[PDB]
């Protein structure tokens, strides 16, 4: 059995929830205890639903403190945001998604960043060679 098929055309009121995007999703530690992450924004030629509002969440994974955050009140036109408050030489998860006038949607591709270290013990160095891409 099989249901459903491919073609949705555009629309100036969102239809449905989109599915893909938020994609590309690259989060970078601006410092020590701020984070910043950035993503793509969605297409028009099959523009599921005009993004609203954006969402934003951070969670120490290897820290003490295991309480996610999440930012509220985001600019639909900023696919980005700069997080503040988080501990320094700590990796996070952030989680960055994309909300519609037609309901919410799905966490994105989670992101691990190592903020700048404090102590003058630098990290180790692994080498490996890189095989053939593309």
């Amino acid at each position: 059995g099989s249901s459903g098929s491919s073609g949705t055309i555009e629309a100036r009121t969102a239809q449905s929830t989109p599915s893909a995007p938020p994609q590309k999703v690259m989060c970078v530690s601006m410092g020590s205890t701020t984070v910043r992450v950035s993503w793509v924004p969605p297409p028009a030629d099959s523009r599921n639903g005009v993004i609203t509002q954006y969402s934003v969440a951070y969670e120490a994974v290897d820290g003490e403190d295991r309480g996610r955050h999440v930012v509220d009140g985001i600019s639909r036109e900023h696919s980005s945001w700069d997080l503040v408050g988080l501990e320094k030489w700590t990796e996070y998860r952030v989680w960055v998604r994309a909300h519609t006038d037609v309901g919410p949607g799905p966490e994105s591709s989670p992101v691990l960043v190592r903020t700048d270290e404090d102590v003058p013990s630098g990290p180790p160095r692994k080498v490996e060679s890189g095989p053939s891409s593309g």
